C-alpha cells in the first residue's frame, strides 16, 4: 500500500504571440516519492480531461489538452517509494461557445489544480472517482472544488500524486 497526498506544481507561460502560432506545448517530469509505500504497489495515471480556461474575463479562452508521458500502469517492487510520471499539455483556441471550466476573472493568470492524477487506489474506487469528477464538474461546482473531492476520494486509504499548473498569458494586441 501507499498511502501520500504529494503534489507538485508547474508554470506555463503562453508566449504573447501565441494568437499567430495557435498552438503550445509544454511537458512536465517530476520524480515522485512515497515514503509510505509498503510492499509491491501499482500506480495509475487517471485518464485526464480537457479544461477550457477563460482569461480576461473569459474574453480568451484557451483548451488545455493533457495527456501523461506513458499512460501505463507504474509498478513498484516491495519497498520502492520513488516513481517518476510526467505529462504534456497542449493549448489552443477554445471554440468560441466552449464553456470554461476555470477563469481567471479580469486577468490573465490562473491556478488549476490536478490536471492530471496518479493514484495507487484500486479500480473501483478509481472508476467512481472518476464519474463523480465528471458528474461534479458538469453540475456546476467549481474545478477546485471537484478536483478536492475527488482526491479526498482516492486518499482515503491510497495514496494519490497530483500535478497542478499555473497558466499565465499576456497577449499582444
Amino acid at each position: 500500500a501507499c498511502y501520500s497526498e504529494l503534489s507538485v506544481q508547474h508554470n506555463l507561460v503562453v508566449q504573447g504571440d501565441f494568437a499567430l502560432t495557435q498552438t503550445q506545448m509544454a511537458t512536465y517530469e517530476h520524480n515522485f516519492n512515497d515514503s509510505s509505500c509498503v510492499s509491491t504497489n501499482t500506480i495509475t495515471p487517471m485518464s485526464p480531461s480537457d479544461i477550457i480556461v477563460g482569461l480576461y474575463n473569459d474574453t480568451i479562452k484557451l483548451n488545455l489538452h493533457f495527456e501523461w508521458t506513458n499512460k501505463n500502469n507504474i509498478t513498484l517492487s516491495n519497498n520502492q517509494t520513488s516513481f517518476t510520471s510526467g505529462y504534456s499539455v497542449t493549448v489552443t483556441p477554445a471554440a468560441s461557445n466552449a464553456k470554461v471550466n476555470v477563469s481567471a476573472g479580469g486577468g490573465g493568470s490562473v491556478m488549476i489544480n490536478g490536471v492530471a492524477t496518479l493514484s495507487s487506489a484500486s479500480s473501483s474506487t478509481r472508476g467512481s472517482a472518476a464519474v463523480q469528477f465528471l458528474l461534479c464538474l458538469l453540475g456546476g461546482k467549481s474545478w477546485d472544488a471537484c478536483v478536492n473531492s475527488a482526491r479526498n476520494a482516492l486518499a482515503q486509504n491510497a495514496g494519490v500524486y497530483s500535478f497542478n499548473l499555473t497558466l499565465s498569458y499576456n497577449p499582444i494586441t
